[PDB]
Order: structure tokens, then C-alpha cells, then sequence
């Protein structure tokens, strides 16, 4: 796979953000995880960790997977890195997003978020307290 770059246009909820892609405005939704939606517990958590990891990075990019690049709503579908840190990643071991959504061809990074989720459910963190 290969980091292409982006920008931030804006803070969106713990696993969707929009980004300024090739020029264009999208929304991406990142592969592999699922946060809470804000309304539920942790939801509000899982937005503000996605947001404050987007919003200090002095450089984003996203990364596509070799498999659909966008879904059935026209969210991209990438790993999002934050000043080369995964934000998906980061999500799972800090147990605010669950490794879910494991479509065959787009799941290059499955056991290394596998790997996350499990350390984040052995210290009870968050989603597994
Ligand atoms: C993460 C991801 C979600 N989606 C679709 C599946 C789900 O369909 P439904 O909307 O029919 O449930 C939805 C989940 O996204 P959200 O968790 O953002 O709601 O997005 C994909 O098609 N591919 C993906 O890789
Ligand atoms: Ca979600």
C-alpha cells in the first residue's frame, strides 16, 4: 500500500472525517474499525480522540487498501494516518473502536488492529471497562 496526502477540512465523528483528497472535498470512513455513534457510550470519547488526533497533525494522508476505494454512500475508504501515526489504529488500542467491517481485499491492516484490540481488551480499556 502507499500514503498519499490529504488535508483536514473537518472533524466529523470517531471513524468518519472529511478530507480534501486530489483537490476535492470527501468524506472518508476509516477501514477496518467501528466507534460508537455519538449518541451512544463512548461515542462522544471516540469523536474527540479522531478529532484532536486529525486536528494537531501537521501532515495527513490516507492510504487506500486494494479493494473498493469508496462505499455505497461515497465515503472513501482508507487508513487515515496522523503525522505518520494510524488514526484506525490508535482507535482500536485505545478501546474506543472495535476492528469490524473486515471486507475480503480491503483488509491489508486486519491483524496488526487485531493485535491493538486485543492489548486494549486485556487493560479493560474504555469499550472493554
Ligand atoms: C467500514 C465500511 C462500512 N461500509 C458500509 C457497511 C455499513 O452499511 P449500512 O449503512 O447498511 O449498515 C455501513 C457502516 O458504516 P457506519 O459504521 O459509518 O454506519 O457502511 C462498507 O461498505 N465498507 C466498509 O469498509
Ligand atoms: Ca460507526
Amino acid at each position: 500500500l502507499h500514503k498519499e496526502p490529504a488535508t483536514l477540512i473537518k472533524a466529523i465523528d470517531g471513524d468518519t472525517v472529511k478530507l480534501m483528497y486530489k483537490g476535492q472535498p470527501m468524506t472518508f470512513r476509516l477501514l477496518l474499525v467501528d466507534t460508537p455513534e455519538f449518541n451512544e457510550k463512548y461515542g462522544p470519547e471516540a469523536s474527540a480522540f479522531t478529532k484532536k488526533m486529525v486536528e494537531n497533525a501537521k501532515k495527513i494522508e490516507v492510504e487506500f487498501d486494494k479493494g473498493q476505494r469508496t462505499d455505497k454512500y461515497g465515503r472513501g475508504l482508507a487508513y487515515n494516518y496522523a503525522d505518520g501515526k494510524m488514526t484506525n489504529e490508535a482507535l482500536v488500542r485505545q478501546g474506543l473502536a472495535k476492528v469490524a467491517y473486515v471486507y475480503k481485499g480491503n483488509n491489508t491492516h486486519e491483524q496488526l488492529l487485531r493485535k491493538a484490540e486485543a492489548q486494549a481488551k486485556k487493560e479493560k480499556l474504555n469499550i472493554w471497562s
